[PDB]
């Protein structure tokens, strides 16, 4: 596990709370990014199937609404959440698509 | 091996869905544990600070209705990034301290 008092459950967040550092060239980091560029970006980052169930949708009419504007931590959170509730990663995870 | 074209974002998710996997030493996975449970076990785990408000008043309550209740992975999902929207660190944080 980490070095802070660092166990893997917290790990998975200072991991997400870090990597928006990288994303592309921006006025350094703020929170997130724009709704659908994030939207836009993370189907690129996860090319495992988007297989894209009804959460995709319960996301992309969130997205629809108000795009326009900036995400913020759980913003992003709660929407990758439907991410993995879509994409089920199953257990075959890295054997990727086989 | 597990050789897929994930990146980062991806990455971040991967190991949470596993984390629920590892562990304290145990096979499979539950798909999760209970809610308080839940609530417990991420201050627990996260000894940073967990000043907790308003995804706090937000999650207090909905634990409160019927924590009893099992969780999964998607529930944890924004119910941690709330958290990560309560306890915004910076700074100096896997750092601890020094």
């Amino acid at each position: 596990m980490a070095a802070e008092p660092l166990t893997e459950l917290e790990e998975s967040i200072e991991t997400v709370v870090t990597t928006f550092f990288t994303f592309a060239r921006q006025e350094g980091r703020k929170d997130s990014l724009s709704v659908n560029e994030f939207k836009e970006l993370v189907t690129q980052q996860l090319p495992h199937l988007l297989k894209d169930v009804g959460s995709l949708d319960e996301k992309m009419k969130s997205l629809d609404v108000n795009q326009d504007s900036e995400l913020k931590f759980n913003e992003y959170w709660r929407l990758i959440g439907e991410l993995a509730k879509e994409i089920r990663k199953k257990k075959d995870l890295k054997i990727r698509k086989k």
